[PDB]
């Protein structure tokens, strides 16, 4: 029914997506609702067309090989509402593993939210943990061995016998990436095959958690956004990075600490998901506590939304139960028609992160000019190997990457770094 936003808060494994999320679309065909399904991430949306095979559904990613019902990811949703392509005023609004903290989703969140508020459309936010959630110990359909431990965050050589003498499948959720390069080089050299998934590696990377031997997959939060699993424990370190904006010019990426209750339930709930196979283990090395609270992508999330048109001058809110994770003037990050499409091809084309592509765009730079990568202040110097990282410009000169804004996520790994440098150097 229109102007009812329902939260489907079922426990994990209950049956949400593959269950009841065709059941709603079948109703919404019936109904003639123009409806929008949003996944998390192109694998999920993948496993979803198993799930809704059959019905008449419009898959808007090349994630699947195949309509009033479309289908996108969460992050499309928002980049075509950022652009000036015509997205449908769904009167139905679908977002699956509605829990997602980048900042894409809960723009999104704000503005299906927001439609629904002023009664323009229906919605229906659908994960085991809503916003808030204090329970790291929710329900599964076996039941799940939780143990507090403590868990290695570097290589280890003794004192940890219990990680290796498992002859199970482990998922572990680790602090960082470098992190969990350095954990899985230890398990590689103790004999184990080692996985590893990050958020830029998962599409590639996920497959071969199919396709090869595994004794670990090691991941970051990723893995939290309906990833699925043939393990029989979890190991959660239940620590995170955390971004903040300092004194509001700089992006650190502060911690590791520890994660929300939400995120702790969504990484235990990667096993207990097969009701005939009781016994999976949680082990689980800190607390949990409310981190998302100035977490930088609350931020981004409001210099997303203010960038979206609404009507008239309005400006969508944040999905209540989450906006008071930010302190932010509502517009004060509107940006106007020019400005708005280098912001948006900063984050698209640039892949620059929201806050640091809001900073250059807001100065009036131009997409394809790079000359702020190089003249920061000696502070803003960006290492590799321990040395300032260089490269030539598109001018031919050789100079050191010192951005005149630092955001932390631009060199946090190898990975990361080679793209920025490739950025600086006007490649993209
Ligand atoms: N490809 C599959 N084939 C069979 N069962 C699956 C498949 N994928 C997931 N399941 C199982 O179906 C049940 C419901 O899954 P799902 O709807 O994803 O739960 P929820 O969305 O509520 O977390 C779970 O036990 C899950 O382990
Ligand atoms: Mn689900």
């Amino acid at each position: 029914k229109k102007k009812q936003l329902t939260v489907l808060d079922l426990h994990p494994g209950a049956g949400k997506t593959r269950r009841v999320l065709p059941e709603i679309v079948r109703e919404a065909i019936k109904k003639r609702l123009r409806t929008v399904i949003l996944a998390p991430t192109r694998v999920v949306a993948a496993e979803m067309e198993e799930a809704l095979r059959g019905l008449p559904v419009r898959y808007m990613t090349t994630a699947v090989n195949v309509e009033i019902v479309d289908l996108m990811c969460h992050a499309t949703f928002t980049s075509r509402l950022l652009q000036p392509i015509r997205v449908p005023n769904y009167n139905l609004n679908i977002m699956d593993e509605a829990h997602f903290t980048d900042p894409s989703s809960i723009a999104a969140r704000g503005y299906i939210s927001t439609r629904v508020e002023m009664g323009e459309a229906a919605a229906i936010f659908m994960t085991a943990t809503p916003p808030g959630t204090r329970d790291a110990f929710p329900d599964s359909n076996s039941p799940i061995m939780d143990t507090e431990v403590e868990v290695p965050e570097r290589a280890w050589s003794s004192g940890f016998d219990w990680v290796t003498d498992h002859s199970g499948k482990t998922v572990w959720f680790v602090p960082s990436v470098r992190n969990g390069n350095e954990i899985a080089a230890c398990l590689t050299k103790a004999g184990k095959r080692v996985i590893q998934l990050s958020r830029k590696t998962f599409e590639t990377e996920f497959q071969k958690t199919k396709n090869q031997e595994w004794d670990f997959v090691i991941t970051t939060d990723i893995s939290e956004m309906g990833a699925n699993f043939k393990a029989d424990r979890v190991i959660d370190s239940r620590r995170c990075l955390k971004p903040v904006i300092l004194d509001g010019e700089r992006v650190i990426l502060a911690g590791p600490m520890p994660v929300t209750h939400a995120s702790a339930a969504q990484r235990r709930g990667r096993i207990g998901r097969n009701p005939n196979k009781p016994g999976d283990e949680y082990m689980y090395g800190g607390g949990c506590a409310e981190t998302d609270e100035g977490h930088a992508h609350w931020l981004e999330a409001r210099m997303l939304l203010d960038n979206i048109y609404l009507q008239d001058g309005l400006i969508a809110s944040l999905y209540r139960p989450e906006a008071d994770k930010v302190a932010a003037i509502e517009g004060e990050f509107k940006l106007r028609t020019e400005q708005r499409k280098t912001f948006v091809e900063l984050m698209k084309r640039g892949d620059l992160p929201v806050w640091l592509a809001y900073q250059v765009a807001s100065a009036g730079i131009t997409y394809t000019d790079r000359r702020w990568c190089f003249d920061g202040t000696t502070n803003n110097t960006i290492m590799e190997d321990s040395v300032p990282a260089e490269v030539w410009t598109k001018y031919g000169e050789k100079r050191v990457l010192k951005p005149r804004w630092m955001d932390a996520r631009v060199c946090s790994d190898h990975a990361a770094l080679k793209s920025f440098k490739e950025f600086a150097a006007g490649k993209r």
